[PDB]
């Protein structure tokens, strides 16, 4: 029936969002068997892992694989009640949706489809979806298990991706405020001072030089999941085709947008270009949704093409 629709194109060339620095309000761990605990006992320690390194190991025989569902963002909602948290915010939602929003008109590709629903106490916008172990997946959960190291002095082989560590964390993107929850995969050092910075995102790739326009729309999305959680390094393991560990590379998040300036396109979408489109998606789904009831669900459409789509549900 009745549809919204927001083009990226139509967007006016506007300057930057302000975007503050995520603060770090919650956290929680995920153990092996799922039970969630609301303390940071599942928070690894960054160590670098000898090089070539066979990411092959252990898979399939060692390899216990993901779950597969997606998880209710009602989760992140019962965390901040259970810790007395308010909830005065715009969206709440898990950081890897607002990743797939901001980079939408980088991968045509990538089609996906999320739930939202105004909150009725507390006015806020939840989003979730409804709705990964092949050898290249293991590949990159292998990179993890041998790069990391557990919590051992305040306390085998298998690779377990569901065991987490998930940081919530408060952002605004020009007048939006936004409560996100994403897994961190392990910090740099000492837990403190806003922690984020001190976190680390676990990356395996081939390496392409940065000319490669691939690599470069590669980066642009390990950058803007990491900007949207406050992560301060990106540390990316090369393989060859093999599925050998051939070269480290430490990036500061920051550093990322500063990288690939002198090899952008023209045409291409850049790291700024792609925060004004986001902002501009953000608040034409607030007002759109605050043009409903609490309660009333839509959902939230890429497929394909150049625009979002946002259908109220029946
Ligand atoms: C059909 C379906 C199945 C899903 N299955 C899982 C699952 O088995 N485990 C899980 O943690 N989340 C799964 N999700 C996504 C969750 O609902 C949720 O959005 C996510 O866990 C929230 O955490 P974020 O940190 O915001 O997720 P993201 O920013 O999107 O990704 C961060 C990390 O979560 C992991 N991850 C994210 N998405 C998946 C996935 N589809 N399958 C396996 N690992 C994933 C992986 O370690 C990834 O690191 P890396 O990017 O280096 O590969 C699934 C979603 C759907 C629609």
């Amino acid at each position: 029936h009745m549809l919204r629709e927001f083009s990226f194109y139509d967007v006016p060339p506007a300057h930057v969002p302000p975007v503050s620095e995520p603060l770090e309000i919650a956290c929680y761990s995920l153990s092996r068997d799922r039970e969630l605990l609301l303390d940071d006992s599942k928070l690894s320690y960054y160590y670098p892992p000898p090089l070539f390194s066979d990411l092959n190991t252990g898979f399939p025989n060692r390899f216990h694989p993901p779950k597969s569902d997606p998880d209710p963002i009602s989760i992140v909602k019962d965390v901040l009640m259970t810790k007395g948290i308010q909830m005065n915010s715009s969206f709440l939602t898990w950081r890897g949706l607002i990743t797939k929003i901001m980079c939408a008109p980088l991968d045509p590709r990538n089609h996906w489809e999320t739930y939202l629903v105004m909150d009725p106490t507390s006015g806020i916008i939840m989003m979730e979806e409804r709705t990964n172990q092949d050898r290249m997946c293991y590949w990159g959960y292998k990179f993890s298990a041998i790069s990391t190291l557990p919590e051992i002095w305040d306390a085998n082989q298998d690779v377990v991706p569901d065991e987490q560590y998930c940081s919530i964390v408060k952002i605004n993107i020009g007048k939006s405020k936004l409560i996100l929850a994403g897994q961190v995969d392990c910090i740099w050092d000492k837990k403190p001072e806003n922690p984020n910075l001190h976190y680390v995102q676990l990356k395996t790739s081939k390496k392409y030089p940065l000319e490669n326009y691939g690599m470069r729309k590669k980066l642009l999305k390990y950058w803007a999941q990491s900007f949207l959680l406050g992560i301060g390094r990106i540390i990316i393991g090369f393989r060859d085709d093999n599925g050998i560990l051939i070269e480290m590379k430490e990036l500061f998040t920051h550093q990322i947008p500063k990288m690939l300036r002198p090899y952008f396109k023209p045409n291409d979408w850049t790291p700024n270009r792609l925060l004004v489109v986001l902002e501009h998606a953000l608040e034409w789904i607030k007002q759109t949704v605050k043009q409903h009831p609490p309660s009333t669900e839509f959902t939230l459409s890429y497929t394909g093409g150049s625009k979002l789509v946002l259908r109220q549900i029946i």
